[PDB]
């Protein structure tokens, strides 16, 4: 009859239903390619996931399949089907199939001038599946263009739920330079000082980052490694408020910003002189020093600089708070949940 297709060294396992593949890309534990789906005649993005070995590569993708199957947004990737073995013994890969996109806004934003327009509308599309996230009492903790789908229409989608948490406000505080997973240019200050990262004004910060990335094309914070992050941010910002300090009881973080000479701010008309005055209006509360103080997500899709796409009985929010978390599970047991929540795909 015939074999498995081959791509670059990796068997890709998908047929008979998807055929005619190009590669795309590859993480870690995963490849990426399109591929023509026979049953909807239409071509689809297809993830290699092999994570069986490694109980942080089965977490997170354990994350992101429950998220995905939970969540219905037009500005959410969707999981259209899910191929695997049908048995655990015989399970060493997941493909999860999606709905193709042309770009994402990392590629797009290396060649390719936006207009204020396409900004507005990027940025109305990002905070409308923000706020249906953030309405599931989820936080995506990673959000970078790299993770902004986009198709020829400029419709977008956000992708990659694996370092998505439920909120958890009460247990936020950490000490002065813990350790942290997110992507470094796309961090809140706080992290660094006193923050475990399980607030939603964590994902506000970095929508604020993709907006000045997007006047720009370049990224507004490209700190160079863990502190130096924090360097970057304070050298546009500029020093932080007594009020600003007097929330961070830590001493340690309380005394390195201290320590630090005064620095102005840097005017945000100066960073982006042919920008929207209005786009920097909500970049400034985007990208606020304080998070309590920091906009959220709902207030941003009521700024003045949204107005034409504001609408919101048209940016629907999740049925139900999600839940349920897996931190301590072993790969084996991880192996059993991703197995059961692929059910629904298989034939029988
Ligand atoms: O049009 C073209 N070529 C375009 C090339 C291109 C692209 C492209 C697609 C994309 N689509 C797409 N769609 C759906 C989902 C995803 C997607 C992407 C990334 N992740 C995440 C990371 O974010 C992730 C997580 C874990 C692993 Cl382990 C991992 F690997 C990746 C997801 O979770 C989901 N990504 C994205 C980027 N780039 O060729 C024509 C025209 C040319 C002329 C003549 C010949 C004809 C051919």
């Amino acid at each position: 009859g015939a074999g498995p297709e081959m791509v670059r060294g990796q068997v890709f396992d998908v047929g008979p239903r998807y055929t005619n593949l190009s590669y795309i890309g590859e993480g870690a534990y995963g490849m990426v390619c399109s591929a023509y789906d026979n049953v909807n005649k239409v071509r689809v993005a297809i993830k290699k996931i092999s994570p069986f070995e490694h109980q942080t590569y089965c977490q997170r993708t354990l994350r992101e399949i429950k998220i995905l199957l939970r969540f219905r947004h037009e500005n959410i990737i969707g999981i259209n089907d899910i191929i695997r073995a049908p048995t655990i013994e015989q399970m060493k890969d997941v493909y999860i199939v999606q709905d193709l996109m042309e770009t994402d806004l990392y590629k797009l934003l290396k060649t390719q001038h936006l207009s204020n327009d396409h900004i507005c509308y990027f940025l109305y599309q990002i905070l409308r599946g923000l706020k249906y996230i953030h309405s599931a009492n989820v936080l995506h903790r990673d959000l970078k263009p790299s993770n902004l789908l986009l198709n020829t229409t400029c419709d977008l989608k956000i992708c990659d739920f694996g370092l998505a948490r439920v909120a958890d406000p009460d247990h936020d505080h950490t000490g002065f330079l813990t350790e942290y997973v997110a992507t470094r240019w796309y961090r809140a200050p706080e992290i660094m000082l006193n923050s475990k990262g399980y607030t939603k004004s964590i994902d506000i910060w970095s929508v604020g980052c993709i907006l000045a990335e997007m006047l720009s094309n370049r990224p507004i914070f490209p700190g160079k490694h863990y502190l130096d992050q924090l360097n970057h941010i304070l050298g546009i910002l500029g020093s932080p408020s007594q009020e600003d300090l007097n929330c961070i009881i830590n001493l340690k973080a309380r005394n390195y910003l201290l320590s630090l000479p005064h620095k102005n701010k840097v005017p945000w008309n100066r960073l982006f002189p042919n920008a929207d005055s209005k786009a920097l209006d909500l970049l400034d509360k985007m990208l606020t020093f304080n998070p309590h103080k920091r906009i959220e997500v709902e207030q941003a899709l009521a700024h003045p600089y949204l107005e034409q796409y504001y609408d919101p009985s048209d940016e629907p929010i999740a049925e139900a708070p999600f839940k349920f978390e897996l931190d301590d599970l072993p790969k084996e047991k991880l192996k059993e949940l991703i197995f059961e929540e692929t059910a629904r795909f298989q034939p029988g």
